[PDB]
């Protein structure tokens, strides 16, 4: 079986750093069920704190980073910088990101691949919009993007990068996501990875559902056979975010 | 006479902590002479360090921030995250982001504006490109952006404001800066400010050249009388950038 994941994305949150130590000493005390692996991502301003303060159990990741190693790139933080500071881990493609700092799918490639060529692990975001959930394409949708991502994996390091689905086409449109699309899309994915790059890649690879996720639905969406996990949005910054993680228990 | 004005941009530099605590550790043992304004940006992983540690009598900027207080902003860092922690200052509309990362003139007044109200200080990046350079338009240019800025800054926050002229033509495209070039262009905002808000602000407000600066031209562009101070790019990282702090005993 894959070991579930859990990824807590506080995105731009909280506002200030008395209430990110606050928050991690709530993570700190937290009893975890089963089995799972839990990544933390936070604003990078933070990134020093949570890394040095976080359980030892768990692993900080950032919410992105930028293609080089250092430079003439106002404003962006790199893989060095954060690898330095003994961070291993990175969100990337996020549909925010994509949309609202309009990163496109050429940028999000170079991204993973010098990521994962300079060590770090990913958690790499795709989704399709409402149009093509409408038409009934979200699958072809997301298999380009998905396509777009395998060349940048180096041979030996899926073993470094987990999936996130997110329903974007249920973010601020007036439809909600089911329990049933997120295991189907879950599943697309991973018919994808299996035809594309084969089976024994596909069945290791984490794939999670990247959605609204709360106490009231994590259980019901943890026990879809293809959902491996989540990416968090609001609840990772809630005492939820535990039962969340306490999730994997119902997944098999 | 406006008090001199030096701003270090680390740019997406260095790799890593350990460097940017040698860097800071440097910049402390400097001797700085005469009287100048001085401000330190680096990337947000290291602004914690550098607030904590950088010599009290200069302060620390941010080298970019989003335009909400926090929120649904994957991988964005915002104004009361830095201030939180006692950082003053950010830079906005940098050249490399007004074209990397495609920010444009309505992000960037949003920005200011945001900042300027929740207490923040500034400086706001202007500079025109190759083809408006070679047409003679460099005025009509950044006068437009000038304009832009100016209806962001809220009544009695002028005195929060710094402005960089970046002649951007002269990056990276086979041509160079001469100091008039410098003197010029810092004169033609000047007088925009003068005929837009009046010469009070326009008397006081500092305006920097953000073109190269190194040991070798900052005592001549420092003398210009339009030339208030710099944003220094690659030499802010070395121990040139004390010889560009105390250029400004050659600015009258
Ligand atoms: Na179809
Ligand atoms: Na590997
Ligand atoms: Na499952
Ligand atoms: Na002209
Ligand atoms: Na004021
Ligand atoms: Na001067």
């Amino acid at each position: 079986m894959r070991t579930f994941f859990v990824g807590g994305n506080w995105k731009a949150n909280p506002k200030t750093v008395e209430e990110a130590e606050k928050l991690i000493e709530m993570l700190n005390g937290a009893k975890v069920e089963g089995n799972v692996e839990v990544v933390v991502a936070a604003p990078f301003f933070f990134l020093p704190t949570l890394q040095q303060k976080l359980r030892k159990d768990w692993k900080v990741s950032a919410e992105n980073v930028f293609t080089k190693p250092n430079g003439a790139f106002t404003g962006e933080v790199t893989v060095p910088m954060i690898k330095s500071f003994g961070i291993e881990w990175t969100i990337l493609g996020h549909s925010e990101r994509r949309d609202i700092l309009k990163e496109d799918d050429e940028f999000l490639a170079a991204k993973a691949k010098f990521a994962l060529e300079n060590g770090m692990k990913i958690i790499y975001c795709c989704g399709e919009h409402l149009s093509e959930r409408e038409a009934g394409k979200a699958s072809e949708f997301v298999s380009a993007q998905i396509e777009k991502m395998i060349p940048a994996i180096p041979a030996g390091k899926w073993d470094d990068v987990v999936i996130a689905y997110e329903p974007i086409w249920a973010i601020g449109t007036g439809k909600v996501a089911s329990t049933q699309d997120a295991q189907e899309m879950c599943k697309v994915i991973r018919d994808i990875l299996a035809a594309k790059v084969g089976a024994d890649i596909a069945n290791k690879v984490r794939i999670l559902y990247g959605g609204s996720v709360k106490p009231n639905n994590c259980n019901e969406l943890a026990a879809c056979p293809d959902v491996d996990g989540f990416l968090v949005g609001g609840a990772s910054l809630e005492p939820g975010f535990i039962n969340i993680v306490n999730s994997n228990v119902h997944s098999k």
